[PDB]
DNA sequence: CCTCTGCCTCAAGACGGG
DNA sequence: GCCCGTCC
DNA sequence: ACTTTGAGGCAGAG
């Protein structure tokens, strides 16, 4: 994520956030970070202090969450493509099992060379999907034209679906993508440190005036705002600006009919899900394809 | 105003019966 | 609708 | 990660 970026946009560029009804997204395609969704299911889907599992002790919380959340999206007319991270722990077995489930459900997935969010952003840039459905605002820093929050949130949570439009953010802040990347570094990114004493108000002001972190460092008073030693801001800038990403043209994205017979063998025979519940889910999925 | 830091509170997936 | 036990 | 974890809201110092 980017520390304080969503709050900043709401505070200073609220017109960049559009809130629309779920019905308005019927038929839209979205990219989703599979690795993060697996991680979240391992945390959320718990019983008695442990993940759901079959009698052999093999985890199934990830399968449970992926199976029903995907069906709910398709019931809303939203077609997801899942993006797996490239180069509580998400294991290779978790990924392989979720990929197997997705293939049997007829849901496309892709392997990112590196960051899943950056490859999600690349898919939106190429027009392959409408938006990245994520809470990670760094997807904007990777250049995603549209980010959508709370798309999969249950109705009970009463969280409105929010579209963040990158072009509007840049227009309101008066910045280009390169300057926006430097601003996100000053706000606080996973890749490198931020300058102590420089928060969201001063970072926006300094980026608008000086236009680059390099220029900012020269202008700043070293005594008042010392930078961290061996600051990797040039490296982080490059990771956001030119990330290693998949080729959106490489793989054709297709949503196909689920394979109920194989889903029963895998989810019920092996993973010991209730057959009644799996068949009910498959029927909802088939109905949503209409 | 602005940015910390420390203290605090509470959500964290989906389903289905009542 | 919500509450809350259960899912595996 | 619910016999825990962590993100965010708040108040006040500097
Ligand atoms: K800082």
């Amino acid at each position: 994520g980017i520390q304080g970026l969503a709050k900043l946009i709401a505070d200073v560029a609220p017109s960049a956030i559009r809130e629309n009804d779920i019905k308005s997204y019927f038929g839209r395609k979205v990219a989703i970070d599979a690795s993060m969704s697996i991680y979240q299911f391992l945390i959320a889907v718990r019983q008695g202090g442990d993940v759901l599992q079959n009698e052999e002790g093999e985890t199934t919380s990830h399968l449970m969450g992926m199976f029903y959340r995907t069906i709910r999206m398709m019931e809303n007319g939203i077609k997801p493509v899942y993006v797996f991270d490239g180069k509580v722990k998400v294991t290779k077995q978790h990924n392989d099992e979720c990929k197997h489930l997705l293939s049997l459900m007829g849901i496309p997935y892709l392997d990112a060379p590196s960051e899943a969010e950056a490859s999600c952003a690349a898919l939106v840039k190429a027009g392959k999907v409408y938006a990245a459905a994520t809470e990670d605002m760094a997807c904007l820093t990777f250049g995603s034209p549209v980010l959508m929050r709370h798309l999969t949130a249950s109705e009970a949570k009463k969280l409105p679906i929010q579209e963040f439009h990158l072009s509007r953010i840049l227009q309101e802040l008066g910045l280009n993508q390169e300057q926006f990347v430097d601003l996100c570094i000053l706000l606080g990114s996973d890749y490198c440190e931020s300058i102590r004493g420089i928060g969201p108000k001063r970072a926006v002001d300094l980026i608008q005036k000086h236009k680059s972190i390099e220029e900012i460092v020269r202008r700043l008073d070293p005594n008042k705002y010392p930078v961290p030693e061996n600051w990797l801001h040039k490296e982080a800038h490059q990771l956001f600006l030119e990330p290693e990403v998949l080729d959106p043209e490489s793989v054709e994205l297709k949503w196909s009919e689920p394979n109920e017979e194989e889903l029963i063998k895998f989810m019920c025979g092996e993973k010991q899900f209730s057959e009644e519940r799996i068949r009910s889910g498959v029927k909802r999925l088939s109905k949503s394809r209409q």
